[PDB]
């Protein structure tokens, strides 16, 4: 019986555009949204995985994972899409590695109040402790 | 060692369009495919994951996957893609979701006589009980 | 506690594109990369997980994964995506399969010196035994 954690947006917060987390289930107890960030208490390893719903014209745009630990900070996974000069495109990825407790797990796109959807079926983060 | 459900189509049957599945992959017996549903018999929480690979021309296209239980019509999650103007495109999406005996799964496909990819390799649903 | 294998590119080497790859997280021993196969000592069912990081201009792109083992190959699944004709996108697909002891698994991009990014954050491949 794994632990894990399904998280989506309560909002968006605005070079950087980060999305605030609120679970909707929860099993275990070895990580914890606070806002924009994910607090890993537990080492182990995980599945984590990644969508965002965008609705910007034009640019390519696309979501960054990263996990920032003692003292330093590493990109885990992006997930990039160009979008039509016009409107539409969810951007998944996702994969498994070794969170240290303590790590901070980032959810970060790259660009100035992108347009990401507040959807809980578009945009949405989670874990699964394997 | 956990329960598992990997599906493919059969056929594609046409505001919406759905896939007939077929199991091509079955440990446990908690979950059954029924022409364009899959019944859940087992509580519990599952990682649910779906491709669909479109040919169509021009719109934006993308599968929905709900659940409907004890009285309640819910989404769980939804891929979107645009499709250029001239072709070809796989959505895939995924998360892990608690699913109460008695659910029905639904994959729509919220366009009429949509171009989806009979292929197994393009095209396919499944479950993992975690 | 799950066998697991997170891959990422050492190289790209070039109808047919591969990747060379190198382990950057295992646990258990059941599976091993051999530059640009991977061979499975260990039957079982496993979640296999595949992303493309594309550059090229104008074509549609996509990666296909393969099992071949005692006389037979089948494609597991593949991932597509329409590339503009100015130029990013991941690929992302992953599906539960059960694999025999023997097989080799292959990840193809199906043209020639295809632009894939070595980037470890884009371009991986990973295994978790179920």
């Amino acid at each position: 019986k794994h632990s894990v954690l399904h998280l989506v947006p309560v909002n968006i917060t605005s070079d950087v555009t980060e999305v605030m987390w609120q679970p909707v289930l929860r099993r275990g107890r070895g990580l914890e949204a606070q806002g924009d960030i994910v607090r890993v208490w537990d080492t182990g390893i995980y599945l984590l995985y990644s969508q965002v719903l965008f609705h910007d014209v034009t640019f390519t745009m696309g979501q960054v994972v990263s996990r920032e630990g003692q003292g330093r900070r590493e990109t885990l996974f992006r997930c990039i899409r160009s979008m039509p000069s016009d409107a539409y495109n969810s951007c998944y990825s996702a994969g498994v590695f070794h969170l240290h407790q303590g790590d901070i797990i980032t959810v970060k796109i790259p660009r100035a109040n992108a347009k990401l959807s507040l959807s809980p079926h578009g945009t949405f983060l989670g874990f699964v402790k394997l």
